RNA sequence: ACUGAAACUGUAGUAGAACCAAUCGGGGUCGUCAAUA
């Protein structure tokens, strides 16, 4: 069926912090720096199997967007609004790098603009 | 067993009215490959 990338629950404090540091080889709070290509012989493994990113959108940053909907039934609308009103600690997965933990996002409705 | 002459195929008339270059699509992501000893 439909392939999904489960949210990386329980990533410790500072997991994404200072990401240039090759912490991939130590179990800091029980997790390896799984999103970063490990260094080999002390040099960066910028091979043509991996990409590199000059930056990323920080965690806890916030985006607002709008959905304009037409002729949704109550089931079709209720399915949509369920996704946009999931209980706490349900997170959507967005963009790239999802296998590595990137792109976990919380969606919630702004009711005053709906 | 005396050539008729003279006479604009012209005048009026918008190739135009209606018609969305548009519909769908996360710049994304894991284990394969080779066959013998």
């Amino acid at each position: 069926g439909r392939k999904v990338y489960p949210h990386h629950k329980g990533l410790p404090n500072g997991y994404w912090s200072n990401p240039t540091e090759d912490r991939s080889q130590q179990a800091i709070q029980g997790h390896y720096q799984e999103y970063r290509r490990p260094k080999k012989d002390g040099l960066e493994q910028r091979d043509d199997q991996n990409r590199s990113v000059k930056g990323w959108v920080k965690p806890l940053t916030e985006f607002t967007f709008e959905i304009d909907v037409t002729n949704l039934s109550e089931v079709e609308l209720g399915a949509l609004l369920w996704l946009l009103t999931l209980p706490d600690l349900h997170f959507h997965r967005l963009g790239g790098g999802k296998p590595l933990g990137f792109g976990s996002v919380r969606l919630d409705i702004d009711p005053d603009k709906t």
